Order: C-alpha cells, then structure tokens, then sequence
C-alpha cells in the first residue's frame, strides 16, 4: 500500500487578475483551474478539499463563470477512478472558502478535519469574507450560524458535519503533513506528501495561487492577513528547498495543464528495482 | 483667530475599481481628486498631508495617470491663497503613501508629526507595501534606508525631515484631533477639525476612499491590515455620529465636486451674531 495521489479536476472559474495578483494585476479575466488532492494511502483513502458546487456559484458568484464538466464533479472525478464518495475515508479542507469546501456534502460518513479556527470563520466571517465563506453545505452548525440551511443537502446533520479540529504543522498520515500556512484565511493549510521512492510533492494550495505568486510573494487579494500570507510563503519557500519538495500550485491553468489528473497519479511503482 | 479650513486641491489619480473596492470592484479605471488639509489656527498654520509629486507618479506609477495643474502642486494651491510652504508651521502626515507625503520636501522649517510608526514603516515596509512608500523625499532617513536618497530634493537633511511621533487618539491642537486609524497603513490616521460656531468635519483620509466605502465597509485593497481597517471604519462611523460631525472623504469625485477648495473654506464668522 505504497502513497498515491491523484488529482480530481474540478473544472475552473474566472477572476480578475487584480484577484489573483494583489493590486499588481494586470487586470482583465484570468481563468483558473480548481481540483482537489486524493491521497490513497496505507491507512486509508484521504481527500483534500472537495472543489466548487456549480450550482451554489451560479447562484451566488455567477461573475466567477464556472465551468465544470460531469466528470468534473467530485462523484464525477472520482467515478473516472472506480471510485464513490463512500470509498474515502477522511475530508480534510485547507479552508472554506466555497471553491475547497463544495463537495464535502457528499462525504457524511467521511471522518472531517480542519483548522481548528476554520468553522468557526464560517460561522462569523470577517464582513470582507461573505463570498469566501458563502457556501455552508460543508457544517450543519456553520449553515445554521449563517442563516444558510437551505444549502444544506438532504441528510447532512450536526453530527455528520462536524470536524475535528487542528493547529500547527501536523502529521494527517505517516508521511502526509499539513503544513499551516495562514493568511489567506485565518486557518488556511497547504500539504506535504511524502513517498516511499520519490522526492515529496508540497501543494501550496491558496498560500500561492500561482508560481509567479509564490516567486513574487504577491498573494491573492482574498485574505485575512497578509503580512502572515507573505511569511506563509516564505515558510513554503523554504520547506520546499529543504525538503527538496516539488511545489505544485492552486490556481494555475499553465502549471495546471502538465499536471497529472484522472487516471494519471503521482507515486508509480519500480519496474526493475 | 478662528479655526478655518481650506482645501487643497492637488489634481487626480486613476486606480482600478478593485483597487478602490477591494475585492468588490467593479473593475475598470476610476479616477479619483487628492488632496490635503490646511487648517488656520490660533496655534499657527497646519497642513495635513501634502499631495503626490507628480514627476515621482509619471517615474514609478504612471499607470496612475497623474492630472495634476500648476495650481494644484502644494506651492500653486497655496499661492491661491496668497501664501508660501514658509508660513506653514506644522505638516502632519496621516501617512507616508506616496499620495499623501509627495510635497512634504517644500516644508524643511516646519515642525512634522506622524504616527510613530510610519517613519519605521517607509524604512522598512512590507513587501507588498513599495508601491504605496515609493516616494521617500519626506524622509532623510527613510531615504537613506531605502536606497532612495536621489529623491531627495536639495537642502533636505535629517535635521530638517525629522518626525515627531504620536500614538493613540491625540490633540494636534486646540479642537483639531488626530484619530487612529489603523488598517490602510500600521499608523494611518484620521482628522477631527472642531469649529467655534459649527459641527465638526471628519476626515477620513485613507480609511475611507469614498462614502461608498464607509457605507458598505469595503475599504481599499491598499491595506496592512484588513481587520484593522473594518474596526478603524467602525470607529469612524461612530466618532462621527457621536459628534454630529461631517465625514468628508480622501478619494471621492462625486462628493469632491461638491467640497469647498481653493479660496473657499470651512468655519466661517457669524454676519448678524
Ligand atoms: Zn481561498
Ligand atoms: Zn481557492
Ligand atoms: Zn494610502
Ligand atoms: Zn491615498
């Protein structure tokens, strides 16, 4: 049961350029992809954020354009794998803001973990954070805070929507750590996977939208606190040197496109070792 | 010797729309006045903020598209009053964003205060915060600290561009209150002017661009400290309803169009009292 992670494409959204590149720009559309991290591992199937609802977008953020294929859903990515949702075991979210948070409807069997400050942002945003946190289909509790039940899906109770919450860089799984990484949102984690015969992969996730964000330290302009945004990229920076790690980035269609997805995962057997 | 106030009109800047409102927008070039604040006063002369240079915004912002007349640089809008940089006694900064420091240079006899932490500040700004401190000629030091001392007009020594620094909501003097503000800048401040006869006016400056702003508590995506900035909004808009005082706002075309500047002032005498 050697570590792999495949990567469920999740379809894409737009922005202005002065979102994704904090006051710097240029302006003008800028369409990025978004997907989530499964990790199926020794002990269990784990995934990492579960994307954007469409329809939730359409409703509420319709000037982000989403576009998102059938396969493109979380059953959907996951049914390219033979997969279900029942088949993962854990949902960890970096954040919940709506585009890493859509999906967890589908998982109330599913183990949760988050940032122990993160529902409690969902439950009472900063006034700057509604359209971040505008989806609340993740958390009974959070919907109800927000006056948001009727997002909630059939059958999705306090207690099948309730995380556990954690702080610091943590191990989720022998060689799968969380790496806190706040500033984009108060609880906001990136993720460190470890391989037994491989150089590590650091997924960045909304510390740095891009490369350029990251070799820039120009973050996104959605952020809670960016003075502790820039030191999440120095932290990453540096993690990433030291560990040797492949960085791989949230929000990045040129990046994005010679990344693995689908059937296509990272972590691949030796044939002649 | 009654406390008037007059202002100085110092010609317009443009930014995207979702640098006005951050987050919000919409996009799209907005074009907004700048000015500054001279209070006559029974204590002396005192000018609150001095405006941008317009060579410095053609050299290191020229998609700010500066419009800027002879009768708007600090020297022309006091000449439309029949006065020089020298009969001014006092220059306070609300902050050291190029916008508002840009004739600070014409004032090397007069006394300077700011927040104790905007000199520290332009010294060593954020990453994120060069754009907004990229005129150093308000500062010998600050210069000096940031390789920028070819700025520096002639005559300017650290004698004569030294700060004294304040903390907290404080006097500048009798009636005239500087207000901490926090969040746009670490030691951004706000302005009080009380009058014999009249109502207080409020000026914002840059914690809040435009009445928009305020009402909606959307500030600008030039910000340290977003938190800071929504409470700093919050202080504001109960200081002013306390007081029954005027708001008057930093970067506003609409409302501008309808302030007194020029030889037009606020605090006029009684004619039958
Ligand atoms: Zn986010
Ligand atoms: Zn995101
Ligand atoms: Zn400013
Ligand atoms: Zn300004």
């Amino acid at each position: 049961s050697d570590t792999k992670v495949y990567l469920l494409d999740g379809g894409s959204l737009v922005l202005d350029g002065y979102h994704v590149f904090w006051n710097r720009g240029p302006g003008g559309e800028v369409r990025f992809p978004v997907y989530s991290i499964l990790i199926e591992h020794a002990e269990g199937r784990f995934l990492i954020d579960t994307g954007y609802d469409y329809d939730h977008v359409m409703k509420v953020l319709p000037f982000e354009k989403p576009i998102q294929e059938k396969h493109q859903t979380i059953p959907g990515a996951l049914g390219l794998l033979g997969l279900e949702p029942r088949d993962i075991d854990v949902v960890v979210n970096s954040h919940f803001h709506f585009d890493h948070c859509g999906g967890n409807k589908y998982f109330p069997h599913a183990k949760k973990i988050c940032h122990r400050s993160e529902v409690p942002q969902a439950c009472n945003p900063q006034p700057f954070e509604h359209l971040g946190y505008s989806d609340l289909s993740f958390s009974a509790e959070a919907a109800e805070a927000r006056g948001a039940t009727a997002q909630l899906l059939e059958g999705t109770t306090r207690a099948n929507s309730t995380f556990e919450g954690i702080d610091g860089d943590v191990d989720l799984a022998r060689g799968v750590k969380l790496i806190s990484t706040p500033g984009h949102s108060i609880g906001h984690y990136s993720l460190l996977v470890e391989f037994p015969r491989r150089k590590p992969i650091l997924f960045t996730i909304d510390a740095a939208y891009t490369q350029k964000s990251l070799e820039t330290l120009c973050q996104a302009a959605f952020h809670i606190d960016p003075v502790a945004g820039v030191n999440s990229m120095r932290k990453v920076k540096k993690l990433a040197e030291d560990h040797g790690a492949e960085l791989m980035y949230s929000h990045d269609m040129d990046n994005f496109k010679t990344y693995r997805t689908g059937t296509q995962f990272y972590g691949h057997h030796h044939h002649h070792h």
